[PDB]
């Protein structure tokens, strides 16, 4: 409906796949080459389904900060025959607060879903499902089961992936440029 939704749609159309693990279906953001991200609670194994294609996982790493605290981001390298558009230049370099963010989801349950979530707080520490977590972004929208892995964007920036909610607020794990240097 406006430039927020336009950027979000462009990221969804070229840089997302539907990932299925034994824990469910997730929006999965492709970042560059065969490298993508997914919430760590997806419990990625040796094999994953990507748009219903059986796919070998070449490498997977659950990120933690240098305090050895969960970040809830798993980086996956996929044995896929096609590279993602490189979007690393849209990733923030530093922890920050944001205005006017969109959360976008694409699954069998929620196809072509875009939610204007508004102001995004650098929340920091969250006890996420009992697990102490750092670098959490917070927004005031009642997000639901099925939106995890959803991409959080502003105009011109890909800032996080949805990892949970409490019924009133939603929470995303930050994406930072430094995660994807090669
Ligand atoms: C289909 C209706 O959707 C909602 O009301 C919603 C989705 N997430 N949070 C609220």
């Amino acid at each position: 409906m406006g430039p927020g939704f336009d950027f979000a749609q462009a990221i969804m159309k070229k840089n997302t796949v539907i990932a299925r693990t034994e824990k469910g279906e997730f929006t999965m953001l492709g970042v560059y080459d065969r490298v993508a991200v997914i919430p760590t609670h997806a419990s990625v194994g040796e094999i994953i389904y990507i748009n219903d294609v059986e796919t070998r996982v070449l490498d997977a790493c659950a990120l933690r900060d240098l305090t050895d605290t969960n970040l809830e981001i798993t980086i996956v390298k996929l044995d896929r025959n096609q590279k993602f558009r490189d979007i690393r230049h849209f990733l923030p370099r530093c922890e920050d607060d944001y205005n006017d963010a969109v959360l976008s989801v694409h699954t069998s349950k929620f196809p072509n879903m875009y939610i204007p979530v508004g102001q995004v707080t650098n929340y920091g520490f969250l006890n996420l499902g009992g697990t102490p977590t750092h670098r959490i972004l917070m927004y005031n929208f009642p997000t639901r089961a099925g939106q995890c892995g959803g991409v959080v964007t502003t105009t011109g920036k890909v800032i996080g992936i949805h990892v949970g909610g409490n019924g009133a607020q939603g929470f995303a794990a930050m994406l930072l440029h430094s995660y994807f240097t090669d």
